[PDB]
Order: structure tokens, then C-alpha cells, then sequence
């Protein structure tokens, strides 16, 4: 009890059919910008599981000493209570989480679709946080989100230590594109001020998915799970699921 789970920042797994759902925040971040359509997803009667990467919704002292594969692992974890349980498995996060989603597609060709939104590849800036030598905490990179109601439950600080481990996740997952074959549906917000809307363009044009869309979101900044176009997000995710579930020989 060192860095004990902030109060809604627990994991999450919900119970349902054999379709599962494996959701996963992002970087600094937590659950709770997840949630939501977690329990969308839920109502709708899949089985959900949105973990807790290693290191997240404790401390930022603890998450300074997390690798990029520690945050595979949570991942992995949270794919094999799907495979417990689920004959058929879908993959969706944000930022961070959208780069775990890539890499779950790249490495595991019966992942059925994913969902990445905002998923992060090549972020400029961060390459060149990560050779910082002598700072060790940038600012906040949470709560970017333009409903000025909304709160986004993430760390204060940025571990610049931590930034190196994304940047060289980044960087692996960016190179296996081509490795994606599995239907896709990538969100972009037009206004993403963390990660550049570019990057899911990008990926867009770089993976081999027969079937692949991208859906720009106008009216949200980049925790769009939080944001004005929440529902837009979890709406066409279910049509999208129900159309690869559907999907027969005619």
C-alpha cells in the first residue's frame, strides 16, 4: 500500500456473452476516461474487461518505474480473462491504449476488429522528452478535453522516464502496421491536442485491413471518450460490432 488504486481508477470487468471486449486507457491516464463505454458495451451484453496498465491510477512515482512491457502485460492479462471466457474478442482504446490496440492486431491475427481512437504512433515532442537527462517530471498531459464540465481522472506530472517507454512502444508498433489485417474503425478528433491527428490518418493508410474507416470527431479535443462525441464513439462501435459479427459468406 505504497501507491494504493485511487478511488475510480480500479479495473474494470463486466460479465456477458461470449463476444468480449478488451478496453484500454492510455498514457498517465486511467479507467475512468473509459468507463463509459465500457459499461455501453456491457448494456449491450458483451463481456468487457478495461484494465489497469502496471503503474497507472496510483502514482506517477510509481508509474516513473513501469516499462512499455509491463503495460503490454496488463493488457495481455486482460486479453487471456477474455479468452477464459470469450470464443470471439474485439480490441478498442484511447491514445496509448489505441497503441495497444495496434499492437494486440499486429501480434494476434483472431483478433476479430479494433478501435483505436486517437492511438498514438509518432509524437515529435516526446522523442525528444525522452533524452532529457536532468528533468524528471514534465506537466500534466491529461484532461485535454473541450466540454469544460469534464474532468479527466490522470496524473499531474509526466515521468520523462516514462515518456522514453512509449516513444520506444511507438516506434514498434508504427513499424508492424502492415502486420494489421483485421477490420478496422480508427476515431480521430479534428482538435487533438496531445497526439498529433495525423497519426491515425497514418494509420489509416499503413495497415492491410480489407475493411477500414476512419471517423473524425468535431466537437471533441483528445480524451474524446469523455468528450461532446462520447456518443458517437460508443454508437458506431456497437454498429461496428454488430456488422463484423453479422458478417456471413453472402
Amino acid at each position: 500500500e505504497k501507491y494504493p488504486i485511487i478511488e475510480g481508477a480500479e479495473p474494470f470487468y463486466y460479465e456477458g456473452n461470449e463476444i468480449g471486449i478488451l478496453v484500454s486507457h492510455g498514457f498517465t491516464g486511467s479507467t475512468q476516461s473509459m468507463r463509459p463505454l465500457g459499461e455501453a458495451y456491457a448494456n449491450a451484453g458483451y463481456t468487457v474487461c478495461g484494465p489497469r496498465l502496471r503503474g497507472h491510477g496510483t502514482h506517477y512515482e510509481e508509474m516513473e518505474t513501469t516499462t512499455y512491457q509491463d503495460w503490454i502485460h496488463s493488457v495481455e492479462e486482460g486479453y487471456q480473462w477474455l479468452k477464459e471466457r470469450c470464443s470471439t474478442i474485439f480490441v478498442t482504446g484511447l491514445s496509448m491504449g489505441g497503441t495497444l490496440t495496434l499492437y494486440m492486431a499486429e501480434k494476434y491475427p483472431e483478433i476479430k476488429g479494433i478501435i483505436p481512437i486517437n492511438a498514438a504512433i509518432e509524437i515529435s515532442y516526446m522523442e525528444a522528452a525522452a533524452s532529457l537527462e536532468d528533468v524528471r517530471f514534465l506537466d500534466a498531459i491529461g484532461s485535454d478535453i473541450k466540454n469544460p464540465d469534464i474532468k479527466e481522472l490522470a496524473y499531474e506530472k509526466t515521468p520523462v522516464k516514462s515518456i522514453g517507454e512509449i516513444t520506444e512502444l511507438m516506434k514498434k508498433v508504427k513499424g508492424d502496421l502492415e502486420k494489421v489485417n483485421c477490420p478496422a474503425l480508427i476515431f480521430v478528433s479534428k482538435e487533438d491536442h496531445v497526439v498529433p491527428p495525423s497519426n491515425s490518418q497514418e494509420i489509416y493508410s499503413s495497415i492491410k485491413s480489407a475493411a477500414k474507416e476512419l471517423v473524425t470527431l468535431d466537437n471533441s479535443y483528445h480524451v474524446a471518450t469523455l468528450d461532446n462525441d462520447q456518443d458517437i464513439i460508443i454508437e458506431r462501435t456497437l454498429h461496428f460490432l454488430q456488422r463484423v459479427l453479422e458478417t456471413s459468406s453472402l
